[PDB]
């Protein structure tokens, strides 16, 4: 009965608050999570109704977690009208990279590959559902806490099969900061090729959200530290753009479930939203070797 939403890395932060605004709103989410003790524990905090929601287990790290996630959610017989690419990872007390189980360094293993292989598994059941509005939502970047600006070069890491010692996707040296931003600008070329590949032929909406600066989530608390350790005067609220996790989290059920919001091919920023499009140029041309690369790296060819 319930419209059915998967909702990545619902166990904190924006998906955590997502998903308390789509249960709102009359939706089914799918809590998928690494820490199944850890998101049984904050629903309940949350006072989440439990004919809601259902967990299960998604490890983006591990690719053939990804593709053990997809069975189990099958198993559900739950018709998914929509998806939101929401889990990230980001280390910025890491000297050196880390390796997720296929040997991929680890933020763009999670944030980008674990994703990229999510999208195009859900995409047939995306598909099969019947509903005529369907959309997948991608958490991006401010534009289509860092100043470090992204940069995949041209990808000469991904070229490379990216496996350790590979570190980056332009295969220079590891930088943890610079290593979260290529992977969320990744997640913003899949938007744009999603789109561009796959809206004409199957109706579904595809777009990315910046739900503005939540600064209570855990994602940046060590730059928050950092700050206050030299401006003892400074407290997250302050932040240029501040949002709460609930307000972010309702940004996030607007734009998969209100009519304001049916536009494919965007990307939604913040107050009642800008738009932006994503066109042509020179980053349609990097996102469709992105896709083509990422495509090899996750084993779909
Ligand atoms: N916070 C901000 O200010 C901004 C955030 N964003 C985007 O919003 C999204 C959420 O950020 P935020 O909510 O702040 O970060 P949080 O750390 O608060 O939430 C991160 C979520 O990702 C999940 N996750 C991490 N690794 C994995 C994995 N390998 N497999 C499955 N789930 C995983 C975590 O699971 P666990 O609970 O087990 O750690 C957690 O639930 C991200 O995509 C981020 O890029 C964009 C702009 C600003």
């Amino acid at each position: 009965m319930k419209p059915t939403v998967i909702i990545t890395g619902a166990s904190s932060g924006v998906g955590l608050y997502g998903a308390k605004a789509l249960i709102d709103k009359g939706w089914h989410v799918i809590m998928a999570c690494r820490n199944l003790d850890k998101t049984q524990k904050v629903a309940d905090e949350l006072g989440f109704p439990k004919d809601s929601y259902t967990i299960i287990k998604l490890d983006l790290g591990y690719l053939d977690s990804v593709r053990r996630f997809v069975a189990q959610f099958r198993e559900l017989g739950r018709p998914l009208k929509a998806l939101v690419c929401n889990a990230a990872v980001y280390f910025p007390l890491l000297d050196e990279p880390l390796w997720s189980a296929d040997d991929y360094e680890l933020s763009v293993a999670t944030n980008h590959l674990g994703h990229f292989l999510l999208c195009n598994l859900l995409l047939e059941d995306l598909k099969a559902c019947p509903d005529a509005d369907k959309r997948l939502i991608i958490l991006g970047t401010v534009t289509a806490p860092i100043p470090a600006p992204p940069d995949l070069g041209n990808f000469e890491g991904f070229e490379a099969g990216f496996k350790k010692p590979i570190a980056m996707i332009n295969n220079k040296k590891f930088k943890s900061g610079k290593a979260y931003k290529d992977s969320k600008l990744c997640n913003m070329l899949t938007t744009r090729e999603l789109h561009r590949r796959f809206h004409q032929e199957t109706g579904i909406v595809f777009n990315s959200l910046y739900p503005g600066c939540v600064a209570d989530t855990p994602l940046f608390r060590n730059h928050y530290s950092l700050f206050r350790t030299i401006f003892p005067w400074f407290q997250k609220n302050v932040t240029k753009g501040y949002v709460s996790q609930e307000l972010a989290g309702e940004r996030v059920a607007m734009v998969v479930a209100d009519d304001k919001f049916k536009d494919s091919g965007v990307h939604w920023s913040w107050e009642a939203f800008v738009q932006e499009l994503s066109e042509q140029g020179s980053d349609a041309q990097k996102a469709q070797r992105m896709w083509d690369l990422s495509e090899k790296l996750v084993g779909l060819v």
